[PDB]
């Protein structure tokens, strides 16, 4: 028999994602390597891979999206609600989505998409919020010109374990 997990989490190291559409804001480049940058965030810290996929059905599916778009968490046009993901499941579980009445950048300006995601993918990965001002999982936007926040390593390890300790 088995019973069910203490706690939420992937039941496996080897996750997917797939970008399902693109803002107009950035080139497809700049998005997919935004992408790229915050799962790697996670996995340098965890055992955790991530494959990109770019079709058919992904554990983590991205996209961006306006007001109502299929979920419970309709988007309120700019401003406001930047993006939201669900914590790890079957079907939306896992899957992160961003406003697109919200500017999306890979500078300073508008809203960083690799911060962001970064964040988002905690969720997608089993962390809810912060209460550390600091931390990635803070749940306010702040901008930083990477290197994960010691609370966030502690949160996510917690789940999945550090992985390779010096790799
Ligand atoms: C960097 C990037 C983002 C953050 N923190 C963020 N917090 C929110 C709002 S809280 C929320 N989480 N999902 C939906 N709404 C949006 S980005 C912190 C540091
Ligand atoms: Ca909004
Ligand atoms: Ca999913
Ligand atoms: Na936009
Ligand atoms: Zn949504
Ligand atoms: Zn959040």
């Amino acid at each position: 028999y088995n019973v069910f997990p203490r706690t939420l989490k992937w039941s496996k190291m080897n996750l997917t994602y797939r970008i399902v559409n693109y803002t107009p804001d950035m080139t497809h480049s700049e998005v997919e390597k935004a992408f790229k940058k915050a799962f790697k965030v996670w996995s340098d810290v965890t055992p955790l891979n991530f494959t990109r996929l770019h079709d058919g059905i992904a554990d983590i599916m991205i996209s961006f999206g306006i007001k109502e778009h299929g979920d419970f968490y309709p988007f309120d046009g700019p401003s406001g609600l930047l993006a939201h993901a669900f914590p790890p499941g079957p079907n939306y579980g896992g899957d992160a989505h961003f406003d697109d009445d919200e500017t999306w950048t890979s500078s300073s300006k508008g809203y960083n998409l690799f911060l962001v995601a970064a964040h988002e993918f905690g969720h997608s990965l089993g962390l809810d919020h912060s209460k550390d001002p600091g931390a990635l999982m803070f749940p306010i936007y702040t901008y930083t010109g990477f290197m994960l926040p010691d609370d966030d390593v502690q949160g996510i390890q917690s789940l999945y374990g550090p992985g390779d300790e010096d790799p």
